């Protein structure tokens, strides 16, 4: 069951970063590196060595999180960038995000009090993290905050339901939503801003 | 019994990343990043998970050193730039750093002659790493020997200590003293001089 | 058996490492730490903890291939930079390079479809990490060309052969031509490059 909705994530972001290489300028292209990287990480749960039982009898894949490390870093620069933030605000906003997706992959393997404790941490990172993007004075604000809010907001939610959290959905359908949202803040993200972002990047 | 020492430091961190968060330019904050990684490595210490056998009947948390790495990256380019070291050597130096922290988790976690080689490696990168601080034509250095020598160098003198190496004194022992260093290297230092620090990166 | 190999490889990057530390500035010295971290990976492999069963009843020892991340992104870092790439050329560079050795690793561990499907992912990276060095219009091309296509190409050749891949080799036979790309790619490399890339560094 399961295995279905995995392979669909390998296809996609196989198809996705075909597309973004092939399409953008042959320099640093992060949309391709973001969608390069989810494909690893789809094979690595598809494979299914690394599960851990989850809430109410589903099933946790949290080498997900330790990944979006490293792809959401990527987003996270991209969107600093656009929003014009100093170099050194980029780098700590960067830092803040791969401390949300390291300490939320302990949160999802760990269990009782420690997934409690780490779900905290973690969204206290998270505020911090937001809080400057959602209150910037760029103009380039609003088109930012339909994929933080929509897009990265939704992922805590859906971790809270989901088996990684307190299993009120099945790991099948929580990986579906985690997959609709990959897609959305990882490749519509793209095709969305793209053009922007690259003419903005061009004048600083 | 080590439980205790393991959330005092999950206490003491959060406030002082609280503290340090508030107090501070809302800008790049190494003195919250420090701490914030701080917490997470002590829970994950108390969750126990991670333990391993040391010398003497003892435990090792091998993870500390690990984090180390990512914590002590952050410290050493704050003093290398206080010392108004290059970028280059900037970088060195932080490479430098967690190759020492690197090396020393594995020195914790193996046995016999591993334990004795990865320790030599371990020190001679830590003694390639000092030699440049500790002979820095800055007028910083001597307010930066104090917490190289008092506080880094504490840290292999408590590992050859510890059940991390000759199990001399027991584990809690180890952590405590572990936990009295990584408040002086971590909290005091910036209480001491992050207004020197602060006033020297304006003009650099 | 293949002790002898690891050893050979402990003490030849040792003696490397401190050839590399004292022969050359005291600043950001990339052989140097290429050379420290291959040490400690050959460390690892000989302490032997970090196995797996390979192709034909060979071994795998899959840190290699995670060990390369780092000290192959210094390497990419040099030979990016003696080319003239741009500065986010070098970083995108370094991040296919990162790619390449982390799904290697992975492709070395897993079976089956997962050992072919990580091997292709790495060798699509690594076509689009090569392409951009090979077809260059500096005039240090040439020179980085025998490195790339000796060196940094032997080894996925090697890894189909070796249990990695399909176990036509022995492990032992593997990991000799391992050590000899190693020396090549890691020792040579500098011997031959170090006064061309230090003088063309100090002009960019
Ligand atoms: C795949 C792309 C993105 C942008 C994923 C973003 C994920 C998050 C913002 C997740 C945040 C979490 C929080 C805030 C607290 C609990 C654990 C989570 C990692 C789900
Ligand atoms: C928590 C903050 C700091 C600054 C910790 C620093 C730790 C060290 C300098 C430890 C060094 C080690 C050496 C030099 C050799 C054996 C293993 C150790 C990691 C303890
Ligand atoms: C130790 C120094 C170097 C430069 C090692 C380089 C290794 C590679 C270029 C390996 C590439 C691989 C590919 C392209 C595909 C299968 C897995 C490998 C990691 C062997
Ligand atoms: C050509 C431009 C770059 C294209 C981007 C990446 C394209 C993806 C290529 C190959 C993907 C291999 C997918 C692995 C299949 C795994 C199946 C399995 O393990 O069961
Ligand atoms: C690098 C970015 C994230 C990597 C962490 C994921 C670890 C994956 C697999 C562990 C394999 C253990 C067997
Ligand atoms: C515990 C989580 C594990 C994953 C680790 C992820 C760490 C990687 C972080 C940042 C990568 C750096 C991205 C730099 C983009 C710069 C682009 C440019 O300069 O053009
Ligand atoms: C920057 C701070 C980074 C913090 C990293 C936190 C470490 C994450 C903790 C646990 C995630 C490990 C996932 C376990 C894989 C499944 C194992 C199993 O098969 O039982
Ligand atoms: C926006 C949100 C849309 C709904 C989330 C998608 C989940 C689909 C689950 C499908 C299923 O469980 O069969
Ligand atoms: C508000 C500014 C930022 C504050 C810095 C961080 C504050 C720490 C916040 C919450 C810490 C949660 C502590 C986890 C408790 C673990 C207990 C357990 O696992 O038994
Ligand atoms: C990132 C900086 C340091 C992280 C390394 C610590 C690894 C922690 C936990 C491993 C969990 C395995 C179960
Ligand atoms: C094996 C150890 C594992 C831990 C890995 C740690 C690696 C992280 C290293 C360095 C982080 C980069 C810090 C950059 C600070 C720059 C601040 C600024 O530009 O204002
Ligand atoms: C930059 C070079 C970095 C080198 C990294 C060296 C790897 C460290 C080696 C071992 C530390 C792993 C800690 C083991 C956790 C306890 C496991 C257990 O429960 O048995
Ligand atoms: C400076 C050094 C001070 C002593 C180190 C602190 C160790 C306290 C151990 C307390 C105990 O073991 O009960
Ligand atoms: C002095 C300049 C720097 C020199 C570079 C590094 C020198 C290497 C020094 C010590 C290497 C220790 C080798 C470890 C032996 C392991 C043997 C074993 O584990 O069986
Ligand atoms: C940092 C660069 C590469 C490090 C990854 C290698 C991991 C090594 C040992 C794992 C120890 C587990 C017991
Ligand atoms: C999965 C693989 C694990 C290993 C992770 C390796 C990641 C480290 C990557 C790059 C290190 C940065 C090198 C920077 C060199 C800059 C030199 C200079 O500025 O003078
Ligand atoms: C930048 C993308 C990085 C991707 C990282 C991929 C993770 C690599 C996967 C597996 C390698 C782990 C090696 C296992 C060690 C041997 C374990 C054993 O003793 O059974
Ligand atoms: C160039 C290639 C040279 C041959 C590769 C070296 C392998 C030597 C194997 C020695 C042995 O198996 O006894």
């Amino acid at each position: 069951q399961i295995e279905i909705v995995f392979a669909a994530g390998i296809a996609l972001f196989s198809v996705a970063a075909a597309y973004f290489f092939w399409a953008y300028k042959k320099d640093f292209n992060s949309a391709f590196l973001v969608s390069f990287i989810t494909i690893i990480s789809y094979i690595l749960m598809l494979e299914g060595s690394l599960v851990s039982a989850g809430a109410r009898g589903g099933e946790v894949y949290a080498t997900r999180w330790l990944f979006y490390g490293l792809s959401c870093s990527l987003l996270m620069y991209e969107i600093a960038r656009f929003l014009r933030k100093s170099q050194s605000e980029i780098v700590f906003l960067m830092f803040l995000t791969v401390i949300v997706m390291g300490t939320g992959g302990a949160a999802a393997y760990f269990e009782g009090w420690y997934k409690i404790g780490f779900f905290v941490l973690s969204s206290v990172a998270y505020v911090l993290l937001v809080y400057p993007l959602l209150t910037s004075v760029s103009p380039n604000r609003s088109a930012v905050a339909k994929y933080i809010l929509l897009g990265w907001t939704g992922f805590p939610i859906a971790f809270l339901l989901a088996p990684d959290g307190f299993g009120i959905i099945t790991t099948t359908t929580a990986a579906i939503l985690y997959l609709l949202l990959d897609i959305f803040t990882k490749v519509i993200f793209y095709f969305d801003l793209h053009r922007k972002m690259e003419v903005n990047a061009q004048k600083v």
